[PDB]
């Protein structure tokens, strides 16, 4: 590093060294190094960061500033000429259930978070930004180019502020920057219980010693259990629909409402948890609150990794995955298992799975209702849907037996994530994610695409007709290089996800050594990975291996018809069982004969 100790909140981490359990912080996973995938400290660099100032300072920032001697295009310009598309015809996956694209956020969410810069207080520099499309500072706004349709109904830009940063702020460093990831790097159901102290306490119940997290006293789905509300204000959950005044859900993540799947999901997992305490105590009446949530969390933590390693990564990355994700030889304590930046920008090959719609269906997985049916962009902030329309169990018929999005090289992302996006405080459907993404990789710094196939060891195209090879496509590389005018300058986000999919996966060559190297380090380098000798007992390994998300469902939910593989594209009745065909998790290894 350039000047190392520059870690503010690396102190006040004390060790129990005999604990059996994770801290929340993720502090004290590795001995020799203990902040190493610890939550709010910089996200790895794995290749120095590129900025025009060679620290801090974005690409596009500076109009007279080239990258490699050429503009580098506007964010929308790319997004409206390469990622956009009209028909949503035959745009489906025929082999992935929708909960293939939402198991994808919720890893995701488990793994990183890189907050916008503190500024919510209210202030002119809000305006700044989104009335006047001023850059400065934090506001780095995505302007329109000409003939944008938003020109004629938004005005000039679309608000964008820069991700905050390791090391005092005004006080910056002479290292480039860093953005920080306020998430545990380790895959720890972080998403669930939180990854600060104040947030793990407030999200439990401690009014009884059962180890439950805290459910919503407000309302029930059929006597099962939401997460409380978010009872801050102003609540975007609030904003979208001011009549039914349904707030956001409060959990271990700040993003859960951000999408109902999303919301859905994550009740299932509270859900998993205070069902997991219950029969821990049922089984050891003896165990106090703090047992019985260390070890409900402990489980769900071994849970998500099951699920993902065994079940998700192997359908991501095809024929990649044995290269990069050999079998378990144990834990390292050599591996870095913190987040990479590059890998936050790579996990973003969800945003091209996620479809059009959202459905509810009814217990013979045929539409719930009238309006079974609904547009994505208004599911944003949406728990009124959840509360007042039917609860979970629709939803999660809908995850079953619909599908993806299927990437592709012609529709790259739907209209509902691509021009009518909500943010909260922006009080409109009218955001572009793409653009964002691409902004995001400038704010953070990114290597271009040539750096990171290099890092790969994958060929560098210069040439328009080198390009076309990589992609298999002629237009698609046309394209790109009429914007960008070198492939060297092509944004990592957009130049790895125009990369045809590999053999049985789901994203191209280079991301899939991106995230295949990062899922590697996250396993090798977690001192609680589930199958790390001392961890659970054998007898406990054997009980976790029949793990399922179709169990999760089974036991979480009024839903009865599930199928034995949930991430593969399921029709009904055909590929659905009974729950009773599925196999469950014997919690009988936990039971303690303590005396
Ligand atoms: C309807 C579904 C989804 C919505 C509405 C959504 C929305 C967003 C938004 C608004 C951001 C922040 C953009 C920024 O300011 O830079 C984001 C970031 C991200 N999204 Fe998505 N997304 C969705 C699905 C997914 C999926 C399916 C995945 C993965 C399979 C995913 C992975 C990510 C990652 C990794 C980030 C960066 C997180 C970080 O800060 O470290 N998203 N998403
Ligand atoms: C805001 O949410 C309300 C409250 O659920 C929605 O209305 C319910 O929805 C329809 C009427 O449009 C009926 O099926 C229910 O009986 C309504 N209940 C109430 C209290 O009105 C309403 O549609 C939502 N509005 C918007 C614009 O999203
Ligand atoms: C906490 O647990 C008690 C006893 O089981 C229950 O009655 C109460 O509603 C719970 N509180 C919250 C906020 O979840
Ligand atoms: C542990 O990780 C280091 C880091 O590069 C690697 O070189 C080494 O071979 C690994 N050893 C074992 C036994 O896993
Ligand atoms: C569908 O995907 C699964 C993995 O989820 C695979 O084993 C199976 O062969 C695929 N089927 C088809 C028809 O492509
Ligand atoms: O999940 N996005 O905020
Ligand atoms: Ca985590
Ligand atoms: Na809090
Ligand atoms: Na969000």
């Amino acid at each position: 590093s350039w000047e190392v100790g520059c870690g503010a909140p690396v102190p006040l981490v004390k060790c129990d060294e005999n604990s059996p359990y994770r801290t929340i912080t993720g502090d004290c996973n590795n001995r020799r190094s203990p902040a190493l995938g610890a939550a709010n400290r910089a996200l790895a660099r794995w290749l120095p960061a590129e900025y025009e100032d060679g620290l801090a300072v974005p690409f596009g920032w500076t109009q007279r500033k080239t990258r490699n001697g050429f503009r580098v295009p506007l964010a929308r310009e790319v997004s409206n000429k390469i990622v956009g598309y009209l028909d949503e015809e035959g745009v489906l996956d025929q082999n992935r259930s929708l909960l293939f694209m939402q198991w994808g956020q919720i890893v995701d969410h488990d793994l990183d978070f890189a907050p916008e810069t503190e500024l919510g207080s209210s202030e002119h520099s809000k305006v700044q930004c989104e009335e006047y499309c001023i850059q400065g500072d934090n506001c780095f706004p995505i302007m329109f180019p000409k003939n944008d349709p938003k020109l004629k109904t938004q005005g000039k830009c679309m608000p964008f502020f820069r991700a905050g940063f390791v090391c005092p702020t005004p006080p910056y460093q002479s290292l480039a920057r860093d953005q920080i990831n306020a998430v545990t790097s380790f895959l720890d159901a972080s998403l669930v219980y939180g990854s600060e102290p104040s947030l793990a306490s407030r999200l439990r119940n401690l009014s009884s010693p059962l180890g439950l997290m805290a459910v919503n006293q407000e309302a029930w789905d059929h006597g099962l259990a939401y997460p409380p509300f978010n009872n801050v204000k102003p609540s975007p959950c609030e904003f979208i629909n001011t009549t039914a005044h349904v707030p956001c859900f409060q959990a271990g993540d700040s993003r859960a409402s951000e999408q109902i799947l999303l919301a859905t999901v994550h009740t299932l997992l509270l859900r998993e948890h205070n069902r997991l305490a219950r029969e821990l105590k049922r089984l050891n009446p003896h165990w106090d609150g703090e047992m019985l949530y260390q070890e409900a969390r402990k489980i769900l933590g071994a849970f998500i990794q099951i699920i993902t390693f065994r079940d998700y990564l192997p359908i991501v990355l095809g024929s990649e995955m044995q290269k990069w994700i050999p079998p378990y030889q144990g834990y390292n304590n050599s591996v870095d298992p913190r987040i990479s930046n590059v890998f936050t920008f790579a996990f973003r090959f969800g945003h091209m799975e996620v479809p059009s719609t959202v459905s509810r269906l009814d217990e013979n997985y045929q539409p719930w209702g009238p309006e079974a049916e609904l547009p994505l962009h208004t599911l944003f902030f949406n728990t009124w849907r959840i509360i007042k329309d039917g609860g979970i169990d629709p939803l999660v018929r809908g995850l079953l037996a619909k599908k993806s999005k299927l990437m592709n090289q012609n529709k790259m992302v739907t209209s509902e994530l691509r021009n009518k996006l909500f943010q909260p405080t922006h009080k409109i459907h009218g955001f572009d994610l793409a653009a964002i993404n691409l902004q995001r990789c400038r704010d953070h710094g990114m290597p271009g695409y040539n750096s990171w196939r290099g890092f790969c060891g994958l060929s560098q195209p210069k040439t328009l007709k080198g390009l076309q090879a990589v992609l298999k496509n002629k237009i698609l590389a046309k394209k790109l290089l009429d914007l960008y005018k070198t492939p060297d300058n092509i944004d990592i986000w957009i130049g790895g996800n125009a990369e045809p999919m590999v053999e049985r996966g789901r994203v191209g060559p280079l991301l899939a050594c991106l995230l295949g190297r990062q899922f590697q380090q996250i396993r090798d380098g977690d001192r609680f990975w589930w199958e790390n000798p001392g961890v659970f007992t054998e007898k406990q390994r054997d009980s976790l291996q029949k793990v399922s998300f179709s169990r999760l469902i089974c036991d979480n939910t009024h839903v009865t018809k599930v199928p034995l593989h949930a991430f593969q594209a399921n029709n009904y009745p055909h590929d659905f069982v009974d729950c009773s065909a599925v196999d469950k998790l014997d919690l009988s290894p936990w039971a303690s004969r303590e005396n």
